[PDB]
């Protein structure tokens, strides 16, 4: 349901799957699901997990740095709620084979104030689900079929 972001203060590390416990404004109480130890942590530094690859509050920076852990092959991919705008998201997804400088694209997902989803105008869609779907088949439009959610 959870995620840790990073380094936290024997301590957390970014991928390190939570469970959250209390939420008391900018500190949550959460609990390691390797470890089990109870860490007091500031919100900021977790990121909310639905849908096996919804995350909330998950920069793009970040969103790079959890892509590239090892484990995820070329096609892992996630989708992360915009920090800036409201139902607006992106899809982050690993390039395979690629050079040092460029390993993870990035592509907005537009909701048009109709409450419908695309990367391509011509290709809309209800729900984030269906967009996965879609994608995880076909993806000529874009670089990378949509192969597994970004590992934890």
């Amino acid at each position: 349901t959870a995620v840790a972001l990073g380094s936290f203060p024997l301590s957390l590390r970014l991928g390190e799957p939570l469970t959250i416990v209390s939420e008391d404004g900018d500190w949550w109480t959460v609990l390691s699901e390797v470890s089990g130890r109870e860490y007091n942590i500031p919100s900021v530094h977790v990121a909310k997990v639905s849908h096996g690859w919804l995350y909330e509050g998950l920069s793009r920076e970040k969103a790079e740095e959890l892509l590239l852990l090892p484990g995820n092959p070329g096609g892992a991919f996630l989708i992360r709620e915009s920090q800036t705008r409201r139902g607006s998201y992106s899809l982050s997804v690993r390039l395979s084979r690629p050079a040092s400088w460029d390993r993870i694209r990035h592509y907005r997902i537009h909701c048009l104030d109709n409450g419908w989803l695309y990367i391509s105008p011509r290709l809309t869609f209800p729900s984030l689900q269906a967009l996965v779907d879609h994608y995880s088949e076909l993806a000529d439009d874009i670089c990378c079929l949509l192969k597994e959610p970004c590992v934890l």
